[PDB]
RNA sequence: CUAAGAAAUUCACGGCGGGCUUGAUGUCCGCGUCUACCUGGUUCACUGCCGUGUAGGCAG
């Protein structure tokens, strides 16, 4: 994708950045629920993956019409305070590329069980002699704590950034943002 | 290279029997506890779907 824009979060004192990077990654998941499309992708320049930090500066890349035209809607009401803009510029050359994936666990046993005995007609026995309470994956991911509209559900939503490639191959996005086979520029 | 260097305590047993502790009592006057605070530190690791699959992803 050739146009990327840099938004930054102001350092602010009355909340933490972890914060205002799920507010600003749930209205983006919101936007982009508004807008559609497959051809819209994510990134974050200022990784840290000793302390396993997002940083301070979100990266999205598209279009030069999808863009300017996110500039200009109220996904961006109620924020503008909280964080800085950037300029819809091209991807300097030459960069690699790499995905956004969302990785997620089993991390929770007791979803495992209700699906093992939802769909066998198990016992609770059956399903905790089947699979054991050491399937619980541990994760030194990055992630992003959002909440749910509708049927309101607080989850944290963990990004994992593929290795570097020298080319990069098409794909689409979720309205996450996140990689489905296409791959953002990393710079 | 040590006041070094060494070592078998052990066999057996009936502590019990008896008893009145009692009478009497004023705790009591008095008291300024105050001043000021972000519960969030991502702190809700959730819910459902495709997939025979626990393999892998998805949707909010």
């Amino acid at each position: 994708m050739d146009h990327y824009l840099d938004i930054r979060l102001r350092p602010d004192p009355e909340f933490p950045p972890a914060q205002l990077m799920s507010v600003l990654f749930g209205k983006l998941h919101q936007a982009l629920v508004a807008q559609g499309g497959d051809r819209i992708g994510v990134s974050f320049p200022d990784l840290d993956e000793s302390r396993s930090r997002l940083g301070e500066r979100l990266r999205i890349h598209a279009s030069a019409d999808d863009l300017r035209a996110l500039l200009a809607r109220p996904w961006l009401e109620g924020l503008r305070d909280h964080l800085q803009f950037g300029e819809p510029a091209v991807v300097p050359h030459p960069t690699p590329y790499r995905q956004v994936s969302r990785v997620q666990a089993k991390s929770n046993p007791e979803r495992l069980r209700r699906r093992l005995m939802r769909r066998h007609d198990l016992s609770e026995e059956e399903a905790r002699k089947r699979i054991p309470d050491t399937v619980a994956r541990t994760l030194d991911l990055p992630f992003v704590t959002l909440r749910s509209q509708s049927t309101g559900q607080h989850f944290r939503l963990f990004i994992r950034h593929g290795p570097l490639q020298a080319t990069a191959e098409e794909g689409g996005f979720t309205c996450y943002g996140l990689s489905k086979g296409g791959f953002v520029p990393w710079f």
